[PDB]
């Protein structure tokens, strides 16, 4: 009979904020079902008049707030809202060290996947077509990370505490990027089958799982053939501002110089540690909040990415 209101804003992308009048008497939960304030689940809590004119997060529950929530994020999956939050929740108290000019992530939580992937981010030319991924990509450049890995762990659909793959990370933000562009083209040459040439667009144009070496590619890398014997694949033309070529963990020596970045991964896949090798003047080794500098390296390396604008091989078959 007596109520006490307040005024705050709901919203499912941070930009368009609707204007909610809410009772102090009642839950948020009981308003808005499952509600979040910078993370923190706030379903349970009652509106307090320090809530007076914040932004809470609430799940797209009419149309207007599903598109908007689709044009943010470019999904529709339900539950994305929600882990989103959840990783955001953990995220917000981590720590964003800059290490060499570079956003890094001190270790907490089994992180040390998304360090790598952070760093390497930034060093590589890359557009994300989620207009939630970009805005969250720019402001981890400059220094404010925590949405932007929070987002990485919702669309990758890890969990924060889980080991992570770097790999797999690149590989699920990739499919939100602008790659449309990129082209490979490969032979494949059996001295009995012939010679068979391959077109590739997209994430697939600047992915590879077999070598950690560009040079190598380039050069011919042996394979089974439909014949049963082995063929030569060779890269034949590469339109691209970087490749990234992946293998399992194996020692091998980094070139300064040679290279823009790489992933060492020492484990398997139960337990294991990451760490992140940059080539600028020297060679970085930055470990989360830990940078160590040496003229070469040796290491169980499984990602490399090198620097690319159009290549076309010399090789006549
Ligand atoms: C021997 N081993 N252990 C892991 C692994 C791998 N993927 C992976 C999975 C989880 C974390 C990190 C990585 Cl690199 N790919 C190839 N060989 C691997």
């Amino acid at each position: 009979r007596e109520v006490r209101t307040i005024k705050v804003f709901t919203t499912v992308d941070n930009i368009n904020l609707h204007t909610q009048v809410v009772d102090m008497s009642m839950t948020y939960g009981q308003q808005f079902g499952p509600t979040y304030l910078d993370g923190a689940d706030v379903t349970k809590i009652k509106p307090h008049n320090s809530h007076e004119g914040k932004t809470f997060y609430v799940l797209p529950n009419d149309d207007t707030l599903r598109v908007e929530a689709f044009e943010y994020y470019h999904t529709t999956d339900p539950s994305f809202l929600g882990r989103y939050m959840s990783a955001l929740n953990h995220t917000k108290k981590w720590k964003y060290p800059q290490v060499n000019g570079l956003t890094s992530i001190k270790w907490a939580d089994n992180n040390s996947y998304l360090a790598t992937a952070l760093l390497t981010l930034q060093q590589i030319e890359l557009k994300f077509n989620p207009p939630a991924l970009q805005d969250a990509y720019y402001r981890a450049r400059a220094g404010e990370a925590a949405n932007f890995c929070a987002l990485i762990l919702a669309y990758c659909n890890k969990t924060v505490g889980e080991l992570g793959d770097v790999r797999e990370t690149m590989s699920y933000l990739f499919q939100h990027a602008n790659l449309d562009s990129c082209k490979r083209v490969l032979n494949v040459v059996c001295k009995t089958c012939g010679q068979q040439q391959t077109t590739l667009k997209g994430v697939e144009a600047v992915m590879y799982m077999g070598t950690l070496s560009y040079e190598q590619f380039k050069k011919g890398v042996q394979i089974p053939c439909t014949c049963g014997k082995q063929a030569t694949k060779y890269l034949v033309q590469q339109e691209s501002p970087f490749v990234m070529m992946s293998a399992p963990p194996a020692q091998y020596e980094l070139k300064h110089g040679t290279f823009t970045c790489a992933s060492e991964y020492t484990g398997n896949y139960q337990s294991g540690h990451y760490k992140h090798i940059t080539s600028k003047e020297t060679l970085y080794c930055i470990d989360g909040a830990l940078l160590t500098k040496s003229s070469e390296y040796k290491g169980p390396i499984t990602d490399v990415f090198y620097k690319e604008n159009s290549y076309t091989t010399t090789i006549k078959p």
